[PDB]
């Protein structure tokens, strides 16, 4: 029960590469999976800003207009050992409340917009609560490509490097009142361990 | 959208193997899966001495109707297979919003063995409704009568015991007991390069 909000909260996630084999059988790999005391650690908001798009509309506006309590920075620690190919995201979320959704995901590089998904969800009722898949959502060209650069690097610390300025920004908004639900910065490392993570609330001062 | 009455259409259905390799690879083998549209009819008398056939038996459901949500499935099943999770998934969509049961009967020489009941609410998608029965899993009697059968040293035994091995599906409107669909399965093992097969066919008379 990490990444919620008073009103949204994020069960899983998931970024994969399925492959097709054959008909009958497939082969899937996770680059990065969430959910698979809850006391979470803060980060000063103000620590990541530049690495995030900082216009209107842009992560310190998001943050102010709060709730606060509903921003959270995942660091992430990839898994890239990876040998008819499917790249896709998934993830659920659950709330007390019928709603309808809107989860605004943009990939940034040096802290700039350079593709941003929007789609919009609604609920299914599940024992005891509304539930939320984005199920198989598939993988921007863009990040497939920047997989591909990243894996001919020869090693893992060149891929931190490159990592140290790609980030990726997900919005969950009510779209009914336009609430921010659920706002989740994403920070990236390649795993020398598999995949990994750390999550902390982000807050200022 | 050959299995649809003209208030349910299942789209997907699979009934698969998945294995945990490590925490992020995974490997999945389908058993079995589905997903001019015309399909032959099969008089529905030639089968019902492989079903149950007391009071609610298929006898009783097909004449209570709508005979149009009945349905035969020939299924080829792939057993071609080396942490492992037997499942079945499929997805419904229909125009209405209704709270709909899902009930299987796996059959031994048209008796019951075992009965699975599940509850299933809407999603409103573009429209219409969908309903999805994810990763429900399969019960230990199957498990182990798919263990059985891989035994069996020729395909044609596997038949043979197969010949006795039915599978009963009536999807109901929960509220007013309306048949939505009704689908009778009998098995036979692939012998395809392919794997898993499928015939489809309306029940009649
Ligand atoms: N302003 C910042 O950089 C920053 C400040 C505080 C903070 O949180 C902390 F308070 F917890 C941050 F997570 C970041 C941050 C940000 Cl915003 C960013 F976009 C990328 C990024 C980091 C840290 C890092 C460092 N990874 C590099 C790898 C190259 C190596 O040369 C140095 C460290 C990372 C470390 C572990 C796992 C994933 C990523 O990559
Ligand atoms: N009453 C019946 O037998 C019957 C009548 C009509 C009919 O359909 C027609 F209307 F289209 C049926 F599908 C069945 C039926 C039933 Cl109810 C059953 F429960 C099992 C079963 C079959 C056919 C079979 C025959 N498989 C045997 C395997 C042993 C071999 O020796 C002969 C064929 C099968 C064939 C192909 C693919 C899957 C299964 O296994
Ligand atoms: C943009 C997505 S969202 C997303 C996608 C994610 O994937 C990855 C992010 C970074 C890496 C790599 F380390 F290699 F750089 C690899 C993957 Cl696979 C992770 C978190 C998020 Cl939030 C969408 O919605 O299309
Ligand atoms: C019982 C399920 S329903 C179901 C499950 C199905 O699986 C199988 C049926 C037969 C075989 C084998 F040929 F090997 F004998 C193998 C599998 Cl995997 C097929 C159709 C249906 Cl409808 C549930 O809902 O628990």
């Amino acid at each position: 029960r990490s990444v919620a909000s008073s009103k949204l909260w994020m069960l899983e996630f998931s970024a994969f590469l399925e492959q097709q084999q054959d008909p009958d059988t497939y082969n899937k790999h996770l680059f990065v999976h969430i959910g698979q005391d809850p006391y979470l650690e803060a980060v000063d908001i103000r620590q990541i800003y530049d690495k995030f798009p900082e216009k209107k509309g842009g992560l310190k506006d998001l943050f102010e207009r709060g709730p606060s309590n509903a921003f959270f920075l995942v660091k992430f620690w990839a898994d890239l050992n990876t040998n008819s190919s499917f790249y896709g995201v998934s993830s659920q979320y659950e709330s007390p409340e019928n709603m309808i959704i809107t989860c605004s995901t943009k990939v940034c590089s040096f802290g700039k917009q350079v593709v941003e998904k929007v789609e919009t969800e609604y609920a299914r009722y599940e024992n005891g609560h509304y539930s939320y898949r984005i199920h198989r959502s598939p993988l921007c060209e863009y990040m497939i490509n920047f997989i591909h650069k990243l894996k001919h690097l020869p090693e893992k610390y060149m891929m931190n490097s490159v990592l140290e300025n790609f980030t990726i920004l997900q919005v969950v908004t009510n779209r009914d009142t336009q609430e921010t639900l659920l706002c989740i910065a994403y920070v990236f490392e390649v795993s020398a361990s598999g995949a990994q993570h750390h999550i902390y609330r982000l807050v200022k001062e």
